[PDB]
Order: structure tokens, then C-alpha cells, then sequence
């Protein structure tokens, strides 16, 4: 996956988060942490905040990342588009997890209920553990795609079952 | 925190695994052909065991004793879904899904072949995206689990022009 994306991909609270522009921000909402009153210098009252269940977009007054060039964020993507999930793991290992995404689903994954795009990994057979699949310590990974020349965003990662074989992606 | 990913190794022309802690294997064709060391130990006290574009070095001394000793099998049942464990020079690890089928001999481009058949389950072309493989990444290995045990059984020798068709190199 290109470098300017994996510039993006940036450590937050318990999980992972992901620049859009220099002003907009996703993440997971239950990687936020709760009692979090101030974030890259500026106060809670100079960000909007638009949350949706598990996907959340904060928006600042100013270029928090003026590195960076605004790229496309689209509410999830068509059924069938393989993705990246863009995993940063222990020692500088990036780990692009090719993901077939599939349609919109409500479950149960270990007590709690989730909503988002449900997704099946291409990395084996028993993605089960850290070398094949996912960790909770991944959420808010974003999952991206080429299409013609440009790379686009569709969701942050909210889930993955026991079996670790089925993810679910947060959407806009 | 043990890992599998470790194991894999930058060697001459692309890679190879370490099995146990004197126990190497890799791709026959991207060994180095002038040489009089490996890992630090003089060739002088080196098994070289080769199987056609399968090689296994087995070291008079513990040259990894941080791993414990693999369960290596000559290729899997057909069917069996293994994983390739590749690493790239950009830091990027890329476990793909593969179908294993017959042992063959197969024209890719051009050259002939012998090993175990699969096909990758990422999606006939990779357009861009980390979805198939590349020169490169020969001497990568194919694992699977298999209860509560990973199973190693051969190492990235071949791929087609399309990317669809590779040869995974076996023990015999
Ligand atoms: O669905 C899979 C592979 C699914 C699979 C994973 C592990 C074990 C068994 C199976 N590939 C695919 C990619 C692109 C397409 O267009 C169609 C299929």
C-alpha cells in the first residue's frame, strides 16, 4: 500500500485512527477514550464531532496534518470489493490484511452488538490469532481500495468474530 | 511474545524459514552460488540437502535457539488451504490464502517447474493492491494449522505471468 496512507494510519487511545485531510479524522468510538477533553492541542469546543454507533468523524477548526492532500471517504463500498485493512503491528511490521467485503449486517460478537459492513478474510483458512487475523488492539485500522488511479476509504475496523474468519468494517 | 512471522528471513535473491534452531529452508534458485559463510558458520560445517527448488541447510549449532522445532511435512492433502508468509523489503507482511492441488510439472513463463499446485484466492488480477506475488518473494513459506499445531510444508517457488497458478517446492 502506498506510504502517504500508512502516514495516515495514526496511534489512539486503545486502538488506531485515520487522517482524511489535515482537518478530518475517523476513528472506532469504543477505542475513544471517555473522560478525553482535548486532542492534537485544541479543546472539545473547537472540533465537530459526528458519530454514528462505532464510526466516528472529528472535524477541527484547523490543518492538524498539513502534510496531507484530502482523499475520498464513501460510506462502505460495493459488495464484492477486496480491501486493505492497513494494520500497524509491534516493530514497524505493516500488516495489509486482504479482506472480500460482503453486505451491511447486524450480529452479536462476544456479548456486545455491532453494526457495520461484514467482511470475510483472504489470509488463510482459520484466521483465529495475530499471525493470520485480527487483534482488538486493531480497531480503527481503516479499510481501503484502488480503484481507477486513486485510493479510496470506506470504514474503520469495529469487530472480528471468535473464529477471527468474519470482520466488520464501521461505516459513515 | 513468540511469532511465526520471525522465522522468515532475507536470503540471497528473496527468503527462506527457520524450522528449529539448525534447521533452514529455502528456494534452491535465489541461494547465493559464491559464498563461504551463511549465517556466521563456514559452508565447511553445512548440510546442504536439494530436492530440485526445494534446499534445506541443516547448522552444526543453535543458530536461532529463541524458536522451538516445526512440524515440516512433504506438501499438504488437496484442497487444503495454506497461507504464503511474504515479506517485502517496504516492511510489509503479506499472508495470501492459497488452494493447494496435485504435485505437477507446470510451464510458467517459459521454464518448467516440479512441485505442489495451488491458486490464490485473492482475485485473478491484484491491479496495484498487495494481492499476488512477485520475483521477489521466492523462498517464502506455505503453512497451515492443523489442530492445535502449524504445519510448514514447502517454500514459494513460481508464479505466473497472471498471478493465479503458483508452485509451492516440497521436501522428497
Ligand atoms: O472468496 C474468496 C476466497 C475465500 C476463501 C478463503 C479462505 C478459505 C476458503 C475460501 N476469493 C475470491 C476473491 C475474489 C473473487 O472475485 C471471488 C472469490
Amino acid at each position: 500500500a502506498p506510504p502517504t496512507l500508512w502516514s495516515r494510519v495514526t496511534k489512539f487511545g486503545s486502538g488506531w485512527g485515520f487522517w482524511v485531510s489535515p482537518t478530518v479524522f475517523i476513528t472506532t468510538t469504543h477505542v475513544i477514550p471517555t473522560s478525553a477533553k482535548e486532542f492534537f492541542g485544541e479543546p472539545l469546543t473547537s472540533i465537530a464531532i459526528h458519530r454514528a454507533g462505532e464510526f466516528t468523524l472529528f472535524r477541527f477548526s484547523k490543518k492538524i496534518r498539513p502534510d496531507l492532500t484530502g482523499m475520498i471517504l464513501e460510506e462502505g463500498c460495493p459488495e464484492g470489493t477486496v480491501c486493505s485493512v492497513l494494520i500497524k503491528r509491534d516493530s514497524g511490521e505493516l500488516l495489509p490484511l486482504a479482506v472480500r467485503m460482503g453486505a451491511i449486517a447486524s450480529m452479536r460478537i462476544q456479548g456486545r452488538l455491532v453494526h457495520g459492513q461484514s467482511g470475510m478474510l483472504l489470509t488463510g483458512a482459520n484466521a483465529k490469532g495475530m499471525d493470520l487475523g485480527t487483534i482488538p488492539g486493531d480497531c480503527g485500522a481503516p479499510y481501503v481500495y484502488k480503484r481507477a488511479n486513486d485510493w479510496v476509504v470506506c470504514g474503520v475496523h469495529a469487530a472480528a468474530t471468535k473464529s477471527g474468519n468474519t470482520v466488520v468494517c464501521a461505516v459513515q
